[PDB]
């Protein structure tokens, strides 16, 4: 069935725990496969050692810029950017996993985990999975954000990979 992947997250060098994500490869195979491979590192690059660089309480936690660490970078397993696959899955509530972008058809590697229903992003961001385990970890990350998105602790994905 659908891949399960994990992110182990530190804040200021202290482990917060593990976020487990189910990737909806049955709905968005291309988007799911990109994220899966970026978690395993099997292409020679990916999320390990990168950060949650933008976190806004009562909104979302954003990560995946493993090249510039600031929201401008990232790349996919296909090339720098790739198309919006579909908008079938919606931003239904907390725990939704969705692609960050720079407008239409600019998916790379940046992603966010929602902490509320972000319905206004429907039809603009490709949803591709959700949190299976570790919403407590997500809430910790969230609490280290600010209105500006600047984080008050250094939030690092120390390890990541595929569980099944």
């Amino acid at each position: 069935g659908n891949p399960l992947v994990y992110l182990d997250v530190d804040a200021n060098g202290k482990p917060l725990g593990r976020v487990v994500l189910e990737l909806k490869a049955d709905v968005v195979p291309k988007t799911a496969e990109n994220f899966r491979a970026l978690c395993t590192g099997e292409k020679g690059f990916g999320y390990k050692g990168s950060t949650f660089h933008r976190v806004i309480p009562s909104f979302m936690c954003q990560a995946g810029d493993f090249t510039n660490h600031n929201g401008t970078g990232g790349k996919s397993i296909y090339g720098s950017r790739f198309p919006d696959e579909n908008f079938t899955l919606k931003h239904v509530g907390p725990g939704v996993l969705s692609m960050a972008n720079a407008g239409p058809n600019t998916n790379g590697s940046q992603f966010f985990i929602c902490t509320i229903k972000t319905d206004w992003l429907d039809g603009k961001h490709v949803v591709f999975g959700h949190v299976i385990e570790g919403m407590d970890v997500v809430k910790k990350i969230e609490s280290f954000g600010s209105k500006s998105g600047r984080t008050s602790k250094k939030i690092v994905i120390t390890d990541c990979g595929q569980l099944s």
